[PDB]
């Protein structure tokens, strides 16, 4: 079994079905002891729910998913008649997210987009998107910056769109903090996560556009 496999196997022996902040509780447990992500609800879920919660999103997007965990921390506060579209890639990683939704009772709050971005965010005008209120960007960091422009591109940006992208601590190339930040047209704010000790453990950018021109 996979990695992704197994974060979901634990979940269902060991999760209360139904019921969100089990099944993050659950994750998170299990990552940490496995060693594979340390204590997420402190080095991002925390910081994930302060800026969905001051902006309460009608319409968020996720590019990236891997187990399901984001997904669950953002559809969980999601108001009714708000939703999120998580996009991802790889088919496995979508059905683990899939399952870890629909273990939390969250399915009706999200719809899963199976494929490339350059192919996808092209086509969300078709899921009745205008614009979006949040973009939540997810591990994969040296996508964030071509999904920001494709985002652009197909007028998927309004005047307060929040971009808030995980895994941003140290440079990559394409290097996304350079480009929001270095742009009049974002408003940044940097996170680090240290936990109890001095070392960076996780790093979020929330980037708010200006609106196009
Ligand atoms: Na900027």
């Amino acid at each position: 079994d996979t990695k992704e496999q197994r974060i979901l196997r634990y979940v269902q022996q060991h999760a209360k079905p139904g019921d969100p902040q089990s099944v993050l509780e659950a994750i998170d447990t299990y990552c940490t002891q496995k060693e594979w992500a340390m204590n997420v609800g402190d080095a991002k879920g925390q910081i994930m729910d302060e800026v969905i919660q001051e902006h309460n999103p009608s319409l968020v997007l996720e590019l990236g998913a891997y187990c399901g965990y984001s997904a669950v921390r953002m559809a969980r506060l999601l108001s009714p008649g708000a939703r999120l579209l998580t996009m991802e890639k790889n088919p496995d990683y979508a059905a683990i997210t899939q399952q870890m939704l629909n273990f939390a009772g969250l399915q009706d709050k999200v719809t899963i987009l199976i494929g490339a971005s350059q192919d996808l965010i092209p086509q969300l005008k078709k899921y009745d998107v205008d614009t979006l209120d949040l973009v939540f960007l997810d591990h994969w960091k040296d996508r964030y910056l071509p999904d920001t422009i494709l985002l652009e591109e197909c007028g998927l940006l309004r005047k307060g769109t929040v971009l808030l992208a995980d895994n941003v601590i140290v440079p990559g190339t394409p290097d996304f903090l350079a480009y929001v930040r270095g742009s009049s047209s974002f408003e940044c704010t940097h996170y680090s996560s240290y936990l109890e000790y001095m070392k960076v453990v996780d790093g979020l950018e929330k980037a708010v556009y200006k609106g196009p021109s």
